[PDB]
């Protein structure tokens, strides 16, 4: 069987309420008066209420904003009875998509990492890794993070001895002078950045790093 | 059986083009590599080619933008073979629907239209008829008229002698004074505006009216 096209919704819709989507009848109303419902979650079952239809016209509508991280897609069902009472269609399936967006800032699973890195190493020396996630979609622009340094402190011997790769987290030193009886600690602001670290559009966050100097 | 849900478009979109509509798939995909086409005028009839759909996804689209004052409404068939060339499925009815926009301005049947009435007559005296017509939706807003003067002459006795029926197109005199001798004839502008008359949003063309004074 041919299925019934889905419905493709943004999440977050500003209406106004109650919003028409799409409209299912039967071919049986050509000699027949029919009654349509809906059945599933997001009609009879939680949440209750969200899509409804039209008992007359088979006119299907939404009555709230959605929210993707909450339900990502609903299976209802349309049945369509006649004013006998007599169930003239096996029940249908509908699908409803509810499609992603950037609602979701990055977000640190710790605000501190810790790690150390031995006196007088070479650059290029691997020090740590920091990771943040996002609940946005994965493959959507939306959930897809870039990292960066915005500050060291202390600034010697040289105001920037790390770097970070921007799409693995890994903390590297680009340069020497690491020495302990100088410098014991150094802390790192690391932001995480959406939309593939767009400065225009990405959302942000930050965290801490503290990486000791071991001997 | 219930029906596929109509597409509805509306006509003069901006694209771009191709255009992704709807996905229409067969629930035999589950154990069967299938291949989809669609037939129809707008598909494989005239005008060939404006829906298509891909063989592989089943995703219809549309390839130009409509014209509601051509084609209102496309009839279209889904099509299901396998890859062993066997027919799966029976053909399905498509519905794509073109909403209108206010794209023609009102017309008038004749660019002059003439009519008397005779000296002396009373005010509320009927003169003629001018009307005019719309191409667009005639339930729409796009499509209903309405009418007034926009000039008179010459501008005596009174330079208003006459008035419009805004919805029906009668004009009738208001004053007093039509005297042969005096001023054998009036030349009126009449102005059709669609919207309702609104005078921001409507679309607006002009005709003359001749009316000779008769004894
Ligand atoms: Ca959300
Ligand atoms: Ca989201
Ligand atoms: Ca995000
Ligand atoms: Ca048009
Ligand atoms: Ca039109
Ligand atoms: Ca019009």
């Amino acid at each position: 069987d041919f299925v019934i096209p889905p419905i493709n919704l943004p999440e977050n819709s500003r209406g106004p309420f109650p919003q028409e989507l799409v409209r299912i009848r039967s071919d049986r109303d050509k000699n027949l008066s029919l009654r349509y419902s809906v059945t599933g979650p997001g009609a009879d079952q939680p949440p209750t209420g969200i899509f409804i239809i039209n008992p007359i016209s088979g006119q299907l509508s939404v009555t709230k904003p959605l929210d993707r991280e909450l339900i990502a897609r609903f299976h209802l069902r349309a049945h369509a009875v006649d004013i006998n009472g007599n169930q003239v269609e096996n029940p249908i399936d509908i699908v409803i998509n509810v499609i992603d967006m950037n609602d979701n800032r990055p977000e640190f699973l710790h605000q501190v990492w810790n790690g150390s890195v031995p006196e007088g190493s070479k650059p290029g020396t691997y020090v740590m890794t920091v990771t943040a996630i996002d609940a946005d979609d994965p493959n959507a622009l939306n959930g897809m993070l870039r990292y960066r340094i915005l500050s060291q402190a202390p600034s010697t011997p040289s105001p920037n001895m790390f770097t970070i790769n921007n799409e693995t987290g890994d903390i590297i030193t680009v340069a020497a002078g690491l020495d302990r009886e100088k410098v014991q600690q150094y802390t790192l602001i690391i932001q995480a950045t959406d939309m593939e670290g767009n400065p225009t559009y990405g959302l942000s966050n930050t965290a801490t790093a503290v990486i000791t100097v071991t001997d």
